[PDB]
């Protein structure tokens, strides 16, 4: 749980902060953590309490399968495919959608947020 600060919506742009060298895993652990917090809110918003129970339930017997589906819903959000909160019926159908369409460990390389002395 957010220990201390939650997240301000500061409205001001500024050049990035090029930090000499690099922390590596030390910092990564943190970055990778946020990537799990944002996705959640994205899956919980695109997946109604109903669809949620359905998915998770599957993640048990088929963790790998369902997993791929999770990413699908996320990417779908950004793009603009998911109109409103998906329901059980819908989700269930999704499971048999991500499989048909090829997919693999796709990573994105870009600058999102720069570190700072703290």
């Amino acid at each position: 749980g957010s220990s201390g600060s939650s997240g301000l919506r500061r409205q001001r742009l500024a050049e990035l902060q090029a930090k000499h060298g690099d922390p590596g895993d030390a910092a990564q652990q943190e970055a990778k953590h946020r990537e799990a917090e944002m996705r959640n809110s994205i899956l919980a918003q695109v997946l109604d309490q109903s669809a949620r129970a359905r998915l998770s339930n599957l993640a048990l017997v088929k963790p790998e399968k369902t997993k791929a589906v999770e990413n699908y819903l996320i990417q779908m959000a950004r793009y603009g495919q998911l109109s409103e909160k998906v329901s059980e019926q819908g989700l269930i159908e999704i499971l048999k959608k991500v499989s048909q369409q090829t997919e693999k460990t796709t990573t994105v390389k870009f600058n999102r947020s720069g570190p700072s002395s703290g």
